[PDB]
């Protein structure tokens, strides 16, 4: 408790000795409260380039409401039963060994961390310096890092404090997490090749093919149960099974990694603002509070473990979670060794999201271990059987569904899709402020190129993508603040051919496509089912008069070099 967190707490008390107070009206039952101190301080902006080129959507509330802008955290999960705890440790032990068979844990470097900040990436960071890039150049910072680092080697912590607002941390604390645990993401531990269930680094153009491959296995329905607030349901037992990755480590790395797990994950200190504005300093040992990238990999690991145990329950490998016999342990260990890898291949798991094609439908009612691990399903009664999907083209995964689309030459594309209002509503939103017109244009171009690559099969998005790329200067580089092949100035037809034909392991015939007109759409009715405005007067006027909207945006940006991409479509090709 205060042993491990005291130093961090006692250091904060002293920076604010002129405001410390043990408020007794603090609204915390499940978090331990420590004190408060004086504080005072703190939305989504519209992308004008995308909005001017999507005029019909100005009157669609599902689009326009998206731009307008927590009991879960204050909850406590019960400790699982002894049989549940045994299933989790055995499975976790086996799963780290499988993930480790072809990978070597290793420390990530200042050099690697330095390049990541320059390329700009969401590091959930939070004042001698201003931006992240400037701090990385100043050897003073690194001296601060050294102090905390040597402290971690002693089994102690001083500065590793979370700032709830998503848990942000100072850049140095993020470095120390990336040093110890960055290998999981940097070296693709959760790749499909290495983990069999995982999809890290696969791409939205590969997810559909991956789900279609799972569908080809003999078994029951496909199950895609979402968990209610996954991060809040992570138990100290989960955090201890995750820590077992340190058993594959050595030397310094092992001690630095053990300290991240012990000092910042299994014991946490958080500063949370309260309007009543008095920064509350609370602590708790459970729940998910890591960097967003380490959170992804440990979420994937623990979800893979949970789903293998639900498959064991459905197969009758064990009968009760209250206690595991010596013979039930023999059977679980022998199931893992005998069919473990085949059962991981029956799943697609991305952090807290999963699709499972179990051996049969007994899985649907195998709920005792899943509920007892605290991974309670979203929007279904705790003891009601799961509703499975009979058609892989209906299964939800990573906020998408997937269509089978046949090209005029018989080759088969499996394409990602979601409700088109969600796609247009997200492209009309820009994060943060101080954006120039040029920067706003380059962000609209990034959305346009993603649409050309991923959602070319949606009539409205191919037309809007062509319009935005015609409206933005041809040489301006897409920016942004899932493999991102759209972040390039290369011609989008050449990128389309590389992604969908050349590099696509499910396409045997490598014949390049010569024009956009060879690249097919969904059926007209399927396009409308997934939110197309085709057949509306508003949409027909927009399409017919698109050159006028393109010319409005060109006039705003000014006298620049533009390309007309509209004749790449049949209806504008004279
Ligand atoms: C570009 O592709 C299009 C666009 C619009 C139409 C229509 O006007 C609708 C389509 C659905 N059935 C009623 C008529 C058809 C094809
Ligand atoms: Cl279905
Ligand atoms: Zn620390
Ligand atoms: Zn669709």
């Amino acid at each position: 408790n205060l042993d491990i967190i005291g130093k961090r707490i006692e250091k904060i008390k002293q920076e604010h000795e002129t405001s410390w107070h043990y408020d007794q009206d603090h609204p915390y039952k499940t978090w331990a409260y420590h004190g408060s101190y004086e504080t005072k301080q703190t939305s989504s902006m519209v992308n004008g380039v995308v909005r001017l080129l999507t005029k019909p959507w100005d009157i669609i509330p599902m689009v326009t409401q998206m731009a307008m802008t927590k009991e879960k955290v204050d909850t406590r999960t019960q400790e699982p039963k002894e049989g549940t705890k045994k299933l989790m440790k055995i499975t976790a032990e086996w799963l780290w060994k499988e993930l480790g068979k072809k990978k070597t844990p290793r420390m990530c470097t200042r050099e690697e961390f330095t390049r990541k900040v320059r390329s700009n990436a969401a590091l959930g960071a939070i004042n001698k310096w201003k931006s992240a890039r400037e701090a990385v150049e100043d050897s003073g910072f690194w001296e601060l890092v050294d102090k905390e680092r040597n402290l971690h080697l002693e089994g102690k912590c001083e500065t590793c404090v979370y700032n709830m607002m998503i848990w942000y941390m100072w850049l140095g604390a993020r470095f120390l997490e990336f040093e110890a645990l960055g290998f999981l993401n940097e070296d693709h531990w959760f790749s499909r090749e290495n983990s069999l269930s995982g999809v890290e680094g696969e791409g939205l153009h590969k997810l559909g093919y991956i789900l279609r491959d799972v569908s080809k296995k003999e078994g029951g329905a496909m199950y895609a149960d979402d968990t209610a607030g996954w991060d809040t349901r992570i138990t100290l037992e989960d955090l201890k099974n995750e820590e077992m990755v340190t058993n594959h480590m050595e030397g310094e790395h092992k001690k630095l990694a053990e300290a991240i797990f012990k000092l910042t994950y299994q014991n946490k200190v958080v500063r949370v603002q309260r309007p009543t504005t008095v920064m509350d300093i609370i602590s708790r040992r459970d729940q998910r509070g890591s960097g967003q990238v380490v959170t992804y990999g440990l979420n994937t690991f623990t979800n893979m473990e949970a789903q293998l145990i639900r498959q064991m329950e459905g197969e009758g490998v064990f009968k009760s979670i209250q206690h595991l016999t010596v013979t039930e342990e023999i059977a679980v260990k022998n199931w893992l060794v005998r069919v473990g890898r085949e059962r991981l291949s029956r799943m697609a798991i991305s952090g807290d999201d999963c699709v499972v094609k179990p051996l049969d439908d007994r899985f649907a009612s195998a709920l005792t271990a899943l509920n007892d691990m605290g991974k309670v399903r979203k929007d279904i009664q705790q003891w009601e059987p799961s509703r499975g999907w009979n058609d892989w083209t209906q299964v939800p995964f990573c906020s998408h569904h997937f269509h089978e689309l046949i090209m005029k030459d018989g080759r088969v594309l499996v394409v990602p899709c979601r409700n088109q209002d969600e796609l247009i509503g997200r492209a009309r939103i820009s994060q943060g402020a101080g954006w120039s017109l040029r920067e706003t244009a380059c962000l609209g171009k990034s959305y346009a190129q993603m649409w050309s690559l991923m959602y070319f099969h949606r009539r409205d998005l191919r037309l809007a993508a062509n319009a935005i790329c015609s409206a933005v200067p041809s040489h301006w580089v897409p920016t942004s603040r899932a493999t991102h092949e759209w972040m390039t100035t290369e011609d989008m037809l050449t990128v389309w051919n590389r992604v969908w034909i050349q590099e696509n392991p499910w396409m045997e015939d490598k014949t390049p496509v010569e024009s956009w007109e060879e690249i097919p759409y969904l059926g007209k009715r399927e396009d409308q089912w997934c939110g197309s405005l085709i057949g509306l007067t508003s949409r027909a006027t927009w399409a017919k008069n698109i050159q006028t909207a393109i010319n409005q945006v060109r006039s705003l940006i000014g006298n620049e070099e533009y390309t007309d991409y509209m004749p790449s479509m049949k209806r504008f090709r004279r």
